[PDB]
């Protein structure tokens, strides 16, 4: 079996032009050859492109490599993570349907299903995920998706994926994972029961910080083919120029994210066993709750997670006053960043679900780079011995 | 006029750059814990990350925005993510929308298929006859949603007039503008709640980008936009902002001539003994002519004319030498599309046979050639 | 006949997988079928391509752009005006021959000349190009080149390119004219005799602002293919994104030709009315020298051109209180530029050229935009008021 | 001391509207405040930029990047690494200067030094550069600098230019390394006694196969100031985009090549031992000549290297059978590209030259990338066991 690395550097497809890299198709239709060559292509009869809103190139082989790590039957690429979010439940969930999704999720997932969803009739629970018992107490006989994030952002909260998969199976439920925080080398979704498993680009399989995008593959060519009508319908894209970025980017994802993952673990244990520290919510830790479904689904660990100072004036003082962290919101990128989840990215969090997500002011996340460890180590331990 | 606004839009330059910087970034940075809790609580200027905000995009949001006469404007990744934006942002369960019968094939597809999934009913009706909309109104009724003049039989609604009926009644009028620009339709300023546009056709107009773009009359419907859009995600990447926003700097000209030649054209195949019928807006034997010329100050160059067989159609659109075959519109070469086995393949065939669509009907977007070449083109495909 | 409008609208070539827009070809190298193919074509031999600075199909798409205007035999790209500037002149003069050119050049052209030349052996003299007869006087047993620019930057001096020409073709050498002022749309110096006709690229071509690049254009295949060489190993590439905006650029080239030239004639015609000039140095007004020459031998006028104010301080005092107008040097944006040579574009030129050139403190040079030209004159009657 | 993997995800200067990502300056010109700060911009006074040409900021910062990894004084970048070795070179000789240059230099350098050098005056010996009494023994009154590549492209020929330095230095001679075929990483020639520096960024430094760029570092303010003048006058520019792209490359290149390195030292083994195989030309290997000073000057290896099969049909079999390396020109990309020298890289050297640089028919080059090395070996040994 050919690694993933070859995998990702090799992809499937013609080359055009005999160019070596794929060229950016910066484009928005396509010649005709014929007025038959152009109906048939409406009809979904013959191979070629007719507008890039229905299929671009550059995008195209970018969904190709997704789906080629993540084992789908095909993947749509689009303008966020939130686009292949909202393609990925809105496409099948309508009036009168349920939805399950997980209590702690990103905010803006939160604010999705909170606030967008009940208003096109579509009824939604969040639910600690992390007990299938809960799932189980919570299933209603117009169930039709559970949505899961694990590890969650920020808490790192693990849901069983696989015993959660088994329920959905059982009960004609599609099952979505949104598996950003770790990327497709290290979970996989679709291995362990999931229909749909979907990244923001953004983060991880970018991993370069510079563009915005959103990824979703399906493990059934029907699921695949909805998405990708909802897409052509609600109008979130991948542009070319972002697509060949993220390609690009996805070129060094096995390698970033071997050191992300061994730079993430090495941070967390020097936290772990500091004075300043009073807890590190890393997955990959034997203290963590979860260690043990974490590590039997996933191949390896994200370096994004959070960790609780002794107070809000503590976490204040650490985030200010490091030289290679960067503050800003936003994970996965090859530079170090660190932010303060309580007033940035889930300070729009409804106060009730904000409390039983477990986020407190004393709470910081961290988003470990590729930089050497060392120094990381040693700026935040300067950063922690300060006057 | 119109192209100095755009040359010179409203801003500071970054780092003294004439040309504006392409901020081909997803996050930025804060100066302290404070200064980034108060970004995310809308106090201070500056920005957190680009799906809330990106710097090339919000000053090509800004250009749209100056010449619509709107509050505030939206980019998107493309003309339906406008279309979905500037709609179900608003609508929910139990609301009812009047959509005119004859739109974009994507645009039917997304009333008529997603709208009712979520809950809301949807009427397609004539909305060149305004006792018509008063006799679709229910009291669950919250939007008329127009396209005028309508893909791709140029159909006309009475903006101005539906716009009367829409504030008595307490529903938003929302206009796609697509196919006239900017420069030539206002919406807000007939009354409209909402003007968007596909950018891919003739805001950009070179054909290589897709875009959307949505502007509101109130600051507080476009604060709604941009929710919606932060949650549905359908953004317009910094490249293709810097790319719209070019190619925006030669739109009141492009636009000019384009109206000039689509004229030209027309007329040329109005008096040609083999079209049966031209659907061009600024025509005096088009219905609608009358409003149109009242509601608008030009005309855009794509539109629809019959010819008298399928066959005939086929060998005119086959047989062109400066004209492609492609669908889309409003670039600044000339493309030429079959409404039927196309673009509007997929609509449904009681909504086709209401629309007025059939295999005789060829679309035209006329670019910005020399008007004689493309006469020419066409004289020799028709006659030979 | 095909309109040039449509032409640069329709350029020559197949489309890349049924792509309408040309796709940017954002590539170091090209794959081999196999290694004779591969051979084959480093001995061009075959259709493909190999790497890109030897040819991008990007790059290649706006280079058959500018010849299919030009009328050229084949066009090469570069990374700026002064890397096609070098490699047009370079890739023929070489130790021993002697160049003739024009004493009013864009100042790093005087820099290339003046500077660069003569340490690689080859000899040079600016001498006063717009009358023939000081061209011919100049003349010696080693001359293999004149260069000239006309109108020239920043004074617009008028050279007879097609007298020059002539003189040229009787007596072995060739003429490179520099025709960025005047845009290929207006001036076509291969029409008039001239071997390479060059433009920085960045300026009306493109016209947006947002580009740096150049491009040259030879009369026979031999010399492009020269030029090329050159290129191969000097290495001033345009990037495929540059290529791209270029050719995106150039396809409204001739309607924004068109309005800058009308734009730029009304502006001159306002600045030689008003009283506190002294003189417009514009090629399109009857009162300049030169004007009947440029009539005859362009088709159409630049809209960058030069005035005299009556000081120093009045230049300072106009140049900075325009609120249209920006402050910064370049040209053929389809925004208004405004400049100041002395200091700026033409700051770094020896006292002695200087001179010769006629320029000095009192010169502001203006680039008239496609903005609605009342603006333009508004914003400077509002400025000359103070 | 900070490692190299952090000073290149963090490298020195203001970010622009607090954007985390540096913005690409897609302009040609830049606006002035008043007519004093413009003509002081023009003297070299005051902070600020003028005109892309003369300095564009996301150059500048791929400049500072090159910079900060040679140790230099200054980096100035170009739209090729031809035009960084024509404008490092032409910038300081002059018509009855005297230049010594390797024998073995890539084919491109070689039409530079032997068709326009002479065309300017200027006096050109390609000497062998292995051996520091030949460069001696051609050293002249006029002699002005030494030009060496090391290890050569194709042959990985071993200069000693620590050696070599000490002469230059004696004689009033600047020393000129292109280190392209190693990359800063591992070959520093600034630390070694070289006065300029430079490398093809096409390769290595941007990585990904996607951009043609050069760059030259000087140890010297003035050295530097002197080719950035050649620079404004010859017109060889590095595009802000291709800037903003070689930056990005440049975030891996420490991780991409310590991959490199490792894959290209197991791949040159293999061969080594493999029955199809006469000869292998890696300077990691203690069988080359030249390895105790490669081990000596340079901290690790490049990927490319060439290797000698028993005949042109025998290379010709292997080139056109494999289906993970690419049959290309060029090298140092992320994915392994192969070619073959005598008709290709090399096929417009003069015979003379040629004869000289030791390249014949039964040699090809590979440019071993970062996909798993079992794949690349499984790779070659299949197509070098074909029937
Ligand atoms: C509040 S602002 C910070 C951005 C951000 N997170 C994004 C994210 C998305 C959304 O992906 P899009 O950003 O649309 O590409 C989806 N799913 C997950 C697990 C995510 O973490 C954050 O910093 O936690
Ligand atoms: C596959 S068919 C080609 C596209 C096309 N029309 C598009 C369009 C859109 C949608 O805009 P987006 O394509 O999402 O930027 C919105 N509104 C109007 C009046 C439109 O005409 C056409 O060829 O009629
Ligand atoms: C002082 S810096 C301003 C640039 C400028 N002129 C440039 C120019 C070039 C050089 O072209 P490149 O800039 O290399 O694309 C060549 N030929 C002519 C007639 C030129 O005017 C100016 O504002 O006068
Ligand atoms: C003219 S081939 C250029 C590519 C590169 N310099 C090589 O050695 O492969």
């Amino acid at each position: 079996a050919q690694d993933i690395t070859t995998t990702l550097l090799h992809p499937k497809g013609d080359h055009v032009l005999h160019s070596h890299a794929y060229p950016i198709f910066q484009t928005s239709t396509f010649c005709f050859d014929s007025t038959q060559q152009g109906a048939d292509l409406f009809m979904g009869k013959g191979e070629g492109h007719i507008y890039s809103r229905l299929g671009n190139p550059t995008v195209e082989q970018f969904e190709e490599m997704v789906c080629s790590i993540e084992g789908a039957a095909g993947s749509a690429a689009f303008g966020s993570g939130m686009g292949a979010i909202s393609s990925s439940t809105l496409a099948f969930l309508q009036k009168g349907d349920h939805l399950i999704a997980g209590d702690t999720l990103y905010g803006c997932t939160v604010s999705l299903f909170t606030h967008w969803l009940p208003r096109f009739g579509i009824e939604v629970d969040l639910i600690d995920t992390s007990d299938v018992e809960k799932v189980k107490a919570a299933w209603k006989p117009n169930t039709k998706m559970v949505y899961l994030e694990s590890p969650a952002n920020p808490t790192c909260k693990v849901s069983d994926i696989k015993g959660i998969a088994v329920v959905c199976h059982e009960r004609g439920a599609r099952l979505v994972v949104d598996a950003t925080f770790t990327s497709p080398c290290f979970l996989k979704p679709l291995e362990l029961g999931a229909d749909i498993a979907l990244h923001s680009v953004s983060k991880y399989i970018n991993g370069h910080g510079d563009v915005i995008g959103g990824v979703s593959s399906a493990k059934t060519a029907e699921d695949i083919a909805t998405i990708k009508f909802y897409r052509k319908d609600a109008g979130s894209l991948m542009a070319p120029m972002d697509a060949f970025l993220c390609a690009r980017g996805m070129k060094t994802l096995p390698i970033r994210m071997q050191i992300h993952m061994e730079n993430g673990l090495k941070v967390a244990k020097f936290l772990e066993q500091h004075e300043k520290i009073v807890k590190v919510n890393h997955p990959g830790l034997e203290s963590f709750p979860g260690h043990d479904i974490a590590k039997k689904q996933m191949t390896g660990y994200g370096s994004t997670f959070l960790f609780e100072m002794k107070s809000f004036e503590a976490a204040k003082k650490l985030m200010e006053h490091l030289k290679v962290c960067t503050l800003a919101v936003s994970l996965g990128c090859v530079d170090t960043l660190i932010e303060h989840p309580a007033s940035m990215t889930h300070a729009a969090v409804p106060e009730n679900i904000m409390r039983k997500q477990g986020i407190t002011p004393e709470l910081v996340r961290i988003s470990v780079g590729i930089e050497n460890v060392d120094d990381i180590i040693a700026d935040l331990k300067q950063a922690l011995e300060l006057w």
